[PDB]
């Protein structure tokens, strides 16, 4: 509410992470290399964003990814096509969601309908190379799925702010090359913090 | 002009990066820890963004982050203030620019002029705490002037993609901890390079 542009901001940010590997190129020129074929990235401008999660934080994302051309669709099961139109998001439903999306972003609660919601099942829906964040909740994103996705190359990236048991002790998700994560930094700023 | 946004797009990352520290924070993950309190970082929104250059690339910089609700002022000194007004970025001249920005960027040619733009003089003008990045050509930020700013808090962190030497033969831009940076990625889209 007071961290819903903090949060919004982080997600934001963890696009344009997995856009242009900005954390591993970091890494690498620390480790004093300089290496340009290794980061060859993508543009947000016209690629398709789904926002799984239409509330106050998915909605300020996708105004903020809108700037950038990003193509905004999702799904939420309360909020109406009419009024997610009103916030430039096009909702489908669900099964018409995976296959177009080049990022997803959840911002759910954690309940059984969303535990899981990325899976073995609907990531094979994907499109191939789909890049994927969670700064919502550990769990809403199946940790083992995801890994396997990574694996196959069918997720060509993931960001993770949040984790099913934090601090994680499951070390293959974070070590993977093509994942970028925090410690639930989501709410940490000074303003979230400081009324 | 075909690689503005790619150059864009990957400013808007660094600016990202800095308010959130989201590559330091992949690393530390990558290294087993879990550091909540070292990453605590800011809010764009509310901020102000000088962009000095007011062409393509540093005009799709402004409209990206004033959805973030930046306040966006620059300088320019071919480019009218009612073209910069029509993108929402106020003209001031430059001494009246470095006390107001939380964060600076660079988006200008490589001249006599624009080399050490950002220097010991101009550093001293900066409100304490600010942010810098370069995305543009390297010299136009000092390095032995940001390595000064940096190392006394003056400057809260900087994000390079190009260096005044590539690869960087000084290194302590590059290792320092408030520093990101990447091999010169501005233009490494697929897109970018491929019309
Ligand atoms: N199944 C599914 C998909 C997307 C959003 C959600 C959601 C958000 N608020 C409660 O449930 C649920
Ligand atoms: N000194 C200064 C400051 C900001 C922009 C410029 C600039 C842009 N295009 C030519 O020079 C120069």
């Amino acid at each position: 509410n007071g961290n819903s542009l903090s949060a919004a901001e982080l997600t934001c940010g963890m696009i344009m992470c997995l856009a242009r590997q900005i954390p591993q190129a970091t890494a690498s020129m620390k480790d004093g290399k300089w290496e340009r074929k290794k980061f060859m990235g993508t543009e947000l401008n016209g690629k398709t964003l789904g926002i799984l999660g239409l509330g106050r934080i998915g909605r300020e994302v996708a105004t903020r990814m809108q700037s950038f051309g990003m193509k905004t669709i999702g799904y939420d099961p309360i909020i109406s096509p009419e009024v997610s139109a009103s916030f430039g998001v096009q909702q489908l439903p669900l099964e018409e969601i995976w296959p177009l999306c080049d990022f997803i972003t959840v911002h759910t609660p954690l309940l059984p309908s969303t535990t899981g919601l990325l899976n073995d099942n609907t990531f094979a829906q994907c499109k191939k190379g789909v890049r994927v964040v969670n700064c919502a909740r550990g769990g809403i994103v199946d940790e083992g799925a995801l890994l396997r996705a990574l694996q196959s190359g069918q997720c060509a990236g993931a960001a993770l702010d949040v984790f099913t048991e934090e601090p994680p002790r499951d070390r293959a998700l974070v070590d993977h090359e093509n994942v970028i994560s925090c410690p639930h930094l989501g709410a940490s700023t000074k303003e979230a913090q400081s009324r």
